[PDB]
């Protein structure tokens, strides 16, 4: 079996190092500029190739700057099948950040308008190769006027094919990937309220309920870790404490080391040890693999009762 990662919306993610913070209606002179991958769906690839479980990268990139990306790609050792649209270039989004400080500012351009043939050859991807025994992973918004519709398109294409179904999205897409009985998802506290426009219940028993349409359901708590749902089970995760150098791309770690887990058929507990300690791993950074297996066993798991 393969694990298939989507990014409806990828990007070229352009690291500008300047000194101290970044101060507005002022000049920050750039020290050196770094160039990594965008796109969550692209993220959990190189999250994956690192712990070496084989995937395949899919989405839509822009011809006009493909080299760029394609380089950057091979450089994280992420295998890929990308459809190509004419006439544009993949978006860029710039990381202000520096080695002085230990937050990152984001600004992120839009995305380009996809054609609806591309639109159609993504379905017709999905259903050519994947197979029931794989893993398909949904991560990102999509770009620019791709609707709500199109995304329903992309999820019952993907459902019926049998496989496993990962979604790592938000607003109105997160709300549609629940409606269409995915496998997996990671919301947090709000989005948990927001799905279920739930008031009144206590959040365990918001998860317990959603838990009866999503069998693998990740709530992320911020700092105080997560809790998951499985199996009619729920699990309170309280990560170790660690200094927290940038806590950013930490959520698409979780979820390219969570899915990791289920793919090296890991118990329920184990994976969420592992992906709690590559995340973690990550916070402190501007992931060590191996400071990673430490902070892993520094978790602890509680099973809540009833
Ligand atoms: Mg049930």
């Amino acid at each position: 079996s393969l694990i298939y990662t989507i990014t409806l919306n990828p990007a070229i993610d352009r690291l500008l190092f300047i000194r101290g913070e970044l101060e507005k209606r002022k000049t920050n002179r750039v020290i050196k500029t770094e160039f990594d991958c965008g796109g969550k769906g692209l993220h959990v690839s190189g999250v994956l190739s690192k712990f070496g479980i084989k995937n395949e990268a899919l989405g839509i990139a822009g011809s006009d700057n493909l080299d760029k990306l394609y380089a950057i790609l091979k450089e994280k050792h992420i295998n890929h099948d990308f459809l190509v649209e004419a006439g544009t270039s993949t978006r860029e989004c710039f990381v202000v950040l520096s080695d002085d400080t230990n937050g990152s500012t984001m600004i992120p351009e839009a995305g380009f308008t996809v054609s609806q043939t591309n639109k159609d050859n993504l379905l017709k991807q999905i259903a050519k190769k994947v197979k029931k025994e794989d893993m398909v992973v949904i991560a990102g918004s999509p770009p620019p006027h791709y609707t709500l519709s199109d995304f329903k398109e992309l999820l019952r294409t993907v459902k019926a094919t049998g496989a496993f179904l990962g979604c790592d999205n938000s607003g109105e897409y997160l709300n549609l990937a629940v409606e269409m009985g995915v496998d997996f998802i990671k919301p947090n506290e709000d989005e948990v309220i927001a799905i279920l426009d739930e008031k009144t219940n206590s959040l365990e028993e918001n998860i317990r309920t959603l838990a009866e349409k999503i069998p693998y359901l990740v709530v992320s708590l911020g700092a105080k870790g997560s809790i998951c749902a499985h199996n009619g089970k729920l699990y309170q995760v309280i990560p170790p404490k660690v200094q927290e150098r940038n806590d950013t791309g930490a959520g698409d770690v979780f979820v390219g080391a969570f899915i990791a887990g289920l793919a090296m058929n890991m118990p329920i507990t184990e994976t969420l040890k592992v992906a709690t300690g590559c995340s973690a791993s990550k916070v402190m950074q501007q992931f060590d693999l191996e400071a990673a297996g430490k902070l892993k066993n520094q978790v602890s798991i509680i099973q809540l009762e009833e």
